[PDB]
């Protein structure tokens, strides 16, 4: 149908406007802290202490497969990459520190994405 059409280039097009917030909200973790999933192999009590694992690989992959439908989804991935951190890691960490830093910066990229996305629709 034409309507199914026209709903696959409103999730392309988002996936377009979450692409680059995803590619601004990388470069306030230039660390790279954030980069890829905690290791099972170097931190193997981690599924003990954190349910939900998330990273910015893994929100790639599902941001390329359109497995996004909206913002509020994928702001719950991002939340979960600095949640997870600030619980597993204690505040006077290096990697606390930098979730700390990712959260607030973050934070101004995130309201301006969520202003174009109810903008353009």
């Amino acid at each position: 149908s034409m309507e199914q059409v026209a709903m696959e280039l409103r999730l392309t097009e988002l996936t377009r406007l979450l692409r680059s917030v995803l590619d601004q909200l990388q470069d306030k973790d230039p660390a790279r802290i954030f980069a890829q999933p905690v290791s099972l192999k170097e931190v193997p009590d981690y599924l003990d202490h954190i349910k939900h694992p998330m990273d910015f690989a893994t929100m790639r992959k599902r941001l390329e497969a359109q497995g996004y439908k909206n913002l509020h989804e994928f702001e719950e991935d991002f939340d979960l990459i600095i949640d997870n951190c600030m619980k597993y890691n204690a505040r006077d960490t290096v990697f606390y520190r930098a979730a700390v830093r990712l959260r607030d910066q973050g934070g101004v990229v995130l309201r301006q994405a969520r202003r174009e996305v109810d903008s353009i629709g």
